């Protein structure tokens, strides 16, 4: 690729102007060594209108720079040489078309502060009287004053002394010390905006835990829920698969679900090779669910028939009481299907042996796909009639 | 119109007082040239009670001004000449009856700051001792002090030196440096309140995109959803037509829907000339929906019959497989209607060729309008029986 | 009543202590004239335990004050004479049991600031060296310093000069300049918390108005919705009668609805004298609804029968077209009832003549009360069969 | 237990380093007495990798400390002796695995401020010139400067005077005066996050009370709702048993409900000894409900049959009118069950005598458990047929 390099070179050039132009405006001793670099940048400035596949980018290309510096034009006209800074408000969104978007918006709001402070400090040095000082010390004092004023510290060791400096200080205090607070608050808001899934899950578990304690609850149950919440966060990161997909259209939701539940399909024997249209029919009706250890799922005698497709874990299916346990199931298997095949209530208790994660499909869709597909119905029928001993 | 000019002249006059009255209170050298202007303004002040088609506007008309300045009355009585400023809290809502309301509330909260700062600076100059200084410099120093104090910079180069100045400074610090923060925070809140549709759509797409990546998703699908979101924002601006109309009453919602869906009616042949009562019956049951390119809509054999009225785009209707594609449809046409006419499942696959935007009406309302209207039912019946080849 | 006076006297006494005790701690010249007042207050302090129909009120009664001041006890023991300030954190909720609760919480958060600032200023004067200054000037300077430090202005004209003053300044900066910001933010939040109904209705109408304009809408309809919203705010203040009553229990909701809809009952002839149990049955099923001028309600031929009990306004019932309009209805009347009496569709169009406010009861409850009550059913039957001409 | 002591010793050691290391870096006169303590701490630092039942804890164990201080290595290499502070960002979550989580997060955000301020003050003393001053005064001045700068007071009595001190001050102002605001705002947010149930109930009752007054409501009803809200808060603390349990899985919700409703089971005669499976069936279908004094529940003649299991309070069952009241019921009893036993409407009015709290089970589940269990059905049948006189 080459857009990723071109839009980085453009950023490095529009920052080069943003740093160099005011420093040349205050120090006329420059522009002698830095002319080839400036023209090499400007030819790239005019080399972007053809590569457009709005108006601020048009203003930036015209070279008012190279003219004011060459003709030592008077200060009021020359101050308008800042038109090349208009690419800054046209690139921060053009360079956004490329990591976390929130992270790019924290780095962008810093560079803006460090450029505005440099501009204000450079403007402040221009209004001071002519003194025989090194450029480094004179710039350091101006930057120190600008950081003191913007942060609203106000040491007062150096202060304006002339009416024009007083007016400049008033303007900077009025509309520079308030915008800094806005940018700092935005930086705080979008550094808090990071990893919001953790900040949501933590708030949820705190809200649950507060109530589980006003009503005093046995520690053997109080610690059993924290384990489940830790497991849910540790296997799912607090994300929920329903509210995220609520806004996507049904074909796009179908395409996403074809990717997320890519593990349970083609794992159980009767999903791989079952076709394409059946899996497309059923992929939107399976819910994740998590069952803890020693935690019953089927109680051997109630109504209803929900089938549990095991994704990971193991169950310990038993009769009414223990009495020589029937068998054990593992990953890539399912149970609880013959309650609807034989139109009979549950015949055996099922309890998990570890933190099982498994997918449940309701009775309604199951009977629909029994009445809709013959091979699947025949397979479940023969498996149910065979598993009777 | 003339209200739009009168309520601007009134604003320009009530700002004229807000600027002139304290400056005349501190400098008695005025009131000599500015008497005809003040009486010309005051006659407009008393020319608004008849044009009332509450109490602060009544206080403002009485001319306490013109009296205190003429009679050089002592300072305690004269300070109460500020009653003409009471029109400010009666006009900012009267001038609101006229652009973005949020924008008018950002401009209003600025002028308030620039008027309060001027008032505080003017009050500060009055308490200083009698010195032979130009009025401009003495006002500039006072305004510099006021901006320093309100912004909470606190340079300290000029400070109160008398007990009365100390009390004034204490009052300004207590109830002027905190209100400024409130107004600045309000300005920030209602400049963030602007273009909230973009700030909602961006948050929604960021929330979706965060989860589509913890579960690693193929780039060919990861980039396919961003395209759909960009198209939705680019054709709809993130607005949703359901929550906005949830609060409007049913006749007003009907009237609005008569305007929003003004393109699909009188475009398809059987909506123009179909009457008024039928269109009024159906206009609230069509949903927008967006289908991407190469994205199937009908899969040729499932149950149900939802009719898709094409608004813009084109479909590529096919049989079970390709095998000499049937035909092609374009704007101002509809399909998927003969599944309910013949009480038969779908007979042909339909897939979009571009980013199609089209309106879907459910089976229930369709069968209702078939059983309710004879001409429409006959037209759909003959069209369905004709389109069989 | 006498609680309203006693709990005001108690406030005036616990503020008397909060102002007097530190001022006596720093100036020992007091306690000579102000002894009878202090004992008169203290006897009321001990006169509240019997009037208890928790522990801070017990600490406050014991008179550590009257002892430290009398015995000129050394400074470390005497500083613990501030136990009488513990009534402040026991009264602000006891005096709350009495206007807007939010307003009482804005006044309370001010007095707290003005008491904390006074305490900090009084503490600061005690640490300064012995100088021959008037008490007023010495207190004014201390209060000026405290307001400068708390507000984070930091003029720096007067600063700590000794290690103990440095430690005191560090403590005040650390835990006094941050709490002030918290209290100011709370004051802002609960002055914004006032009149929240207007702030909700304004936000709702702004949200609606933003979308009605991206889709360009005729001015004759764009101004017709603003009129309806203005009328709704002007007759209802933006309150909704459903979400407010969602949390009240059904008997309390019934009792409230017996009061809110006190105008439509005993206005229409067949509600007054209809009993008590019938009105109690129907009072929870009538909804307010607002219809604009020239805005149809019934379209003469559709299905369904909803009865509209007119509360205020007038309707202009017509046939299919105008053709010598049938009649006119006014307040305390109802229409649209014979559609269910004769099991026939609507026979006449109804349109409002002004901004009508009226109550609608659905068909289900209507047929229920027809099948449940004979006199009401007979009255509606004879009225419907009579109104046919 | 011993983890609770070990993870406190580790905290006390990692704070010992955080306080001692910079103070030794600036004052080389130390490290002579404090060597055995440092090695005793370091042996515990290396005694935690075996007790791991990530990478910052590995960096901390290696003893760069003990080396730089012993070898008086030059300042640039020695500044990297701060690696032992990396345990701070590994313990604040390890010590979290142990009171209110929000409270632990307010104490943690304080200690962080007091450690950062100490570090910045210690760094500031190192850059000052060599002066004959006591260590205490030199540290006090540095801490005073750091608190002044971080809080953004800016007294200006002591300011940087060298370019390196200017650069240090610029860095501290830029990234130390903004982080302090973030931490203070977080402290405010999570001290407001405390006791959120009260802050929710107060907001709810304020929202209800605002509307009950625009529509003027009789004081005898206006004060009757405040009593109910006070009773609900005073017996329930504003918590709701439905939204809290919405996220728990059905077995965990069942286990929690087995604990919360531990008072009504085994209180009424026919719940204790009724088994285990019946109580497990019914425990999720009983709702709390609160009825006020003199507040009717059953009106003797309507349809439906909801049974009210009395938990606390007493009812005053009456006939159509008073006429020698039937009887009185108390705790551990139920009524309103023979409306479904005999398929007849209600026969007697019921009204509470005090603030009754009782559990209601709907008709559907009741008839289900009648048709599902014979002993319970027989008991209710014989009790209903016996209670007829
Ligand atoms: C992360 C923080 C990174 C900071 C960048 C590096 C430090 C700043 C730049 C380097 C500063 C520097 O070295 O100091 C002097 C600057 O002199 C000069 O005229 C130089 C003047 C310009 C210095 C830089 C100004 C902008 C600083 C913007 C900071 C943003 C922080 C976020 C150079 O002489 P020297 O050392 O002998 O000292 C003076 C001597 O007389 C006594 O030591
Ligand atoms: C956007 C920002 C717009 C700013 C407005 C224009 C700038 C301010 C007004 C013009 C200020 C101005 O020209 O400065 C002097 C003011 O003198 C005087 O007595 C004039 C005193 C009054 C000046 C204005 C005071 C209020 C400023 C409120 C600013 C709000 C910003 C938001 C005039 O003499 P001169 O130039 O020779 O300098 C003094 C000489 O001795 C050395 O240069
Ligand atoms: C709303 C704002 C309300 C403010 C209250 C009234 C103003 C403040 C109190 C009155 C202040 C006052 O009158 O000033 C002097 C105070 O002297 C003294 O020792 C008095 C010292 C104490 C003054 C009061 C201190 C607390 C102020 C707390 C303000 C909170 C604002 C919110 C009295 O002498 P005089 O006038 O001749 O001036 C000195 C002379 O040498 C030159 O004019
Ligand atoms: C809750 C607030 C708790 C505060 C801790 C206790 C107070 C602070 C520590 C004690 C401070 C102290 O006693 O003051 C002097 C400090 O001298 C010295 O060199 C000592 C220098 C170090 C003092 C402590 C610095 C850090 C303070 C961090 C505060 C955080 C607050 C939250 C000791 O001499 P002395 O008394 O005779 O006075 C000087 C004499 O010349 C005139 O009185
Ligand atoms: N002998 C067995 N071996 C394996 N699984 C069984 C056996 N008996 C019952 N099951 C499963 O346990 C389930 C219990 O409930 P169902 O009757 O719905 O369906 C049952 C089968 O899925
Ligand atoms: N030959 C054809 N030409 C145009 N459209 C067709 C043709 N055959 C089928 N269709 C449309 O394709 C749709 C596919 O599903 P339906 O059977 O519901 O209704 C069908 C018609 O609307
Ligand atoms: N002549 C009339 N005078 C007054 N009201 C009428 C007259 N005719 C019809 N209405 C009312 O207008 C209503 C129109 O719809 P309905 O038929 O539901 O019930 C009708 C009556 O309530
Ligand atoms: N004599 C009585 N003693 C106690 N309780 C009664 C008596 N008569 C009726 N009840 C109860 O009051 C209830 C009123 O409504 P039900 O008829 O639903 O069921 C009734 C019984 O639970």
């Amino acid at each position: 690729t080459y857009t990723l390099v071109w839009k980085v070179w453009i950023l490095a050039v529009t920052l080069y102007y943003a740093i160099r132009i005011p420093l040349t405006l205050v120090f006329p001793s420059l522009f002698s060594p830095l002319l080839p670099l400036d023209i090499l940048a400007s030819l790239a400035l005019i080399a972007d209108i053809p590569l457009d596949l709005r108006l601020p980018d048009l203003l930036a290309a015209l070279p008012l720079d190279l003219l004011v510096f060459a003709l030592h034009l008077p200060s009021p006209l020359s101050l308008l040489s800042l038109v090349r800074l208009l690419k800054l408000i046209s690139v921060q969104a053009s360079a956004t078309r490329i990591i976390n978007p929130a992270l790019l918006r924290l780095l962008s709001l810093v560079g803006f502060i460090l450029l505005a402070a440099h501009g204000i400090a450079c403007g402040w040095m221009s209004l001071q009287p002519p003194s025989e000082n090194p450029a480094g010390t004179r710039y350091l004092s101006a930057f120190y004053w600008t950081i003191t004023t913007l942060t609203t510290i106000g040491y007062g060791d150096i202060t304006p002394s002339t009416p024009t400096q007083t007016v400049y200080t008033i303007v900077i205090e009025l509309l520079g010390a308030a915008m800094y607070g806005l940018v700092i608050g935005n930086i705080a808001s979008l550094v808090s905006k990071l990893d919001a899934a953790k900040l949501l899950h933590r708030e949820r578990v705190e809200r649950v835990t507060a109530f589980l304690s006003y009503k005093r609850i046995s520690p053997e149950l109080q610690r059993r829920i924290i384990e489940y919440f830790d497991y849910l966060w540790e296997t799912r990161r607090g994300y929920e698969e329903r509210e995220v997909l609520k806004e996507l259209p049904h074909p796009l939701r179908l395409a996403v679900a074809m990717e997320i539940h890519g593990d349970v399909i083609e794992k159980v024997p009767l999903f791989k090779g079952a076709g394409e249209e059946f899996i497309r029919d059923i992929i939107l009706h399976l819910e994740p669910v998590i069952y803890g250890p020693g935690e019953y799922i089927i109680r051997a005698g109630e109504m209803g028939s929900d089938v549990y497709f095991i994704n990971r874990g193991s169950v310990e299916v038993l009769s009414a009481d223990e009495k020589t346990r029937y068998a054990i199931l593992s990953e890539g298997q399912f149970f609880g299907e013959m309650a609807l095949i034989l139109r009979a209530p549950r015949t055996a208790t099922v309890r998990a042996r570890a933190f099982c994660d498994l997918y449940r499909l309701d009775k309604e869709t199951f009977d629909r796909i029994l009445s809709r597909y013959p091979e699947i119905a025949a397979q479940i029928q023969e498996l149910a009639v065979r598993r009777k001993e």
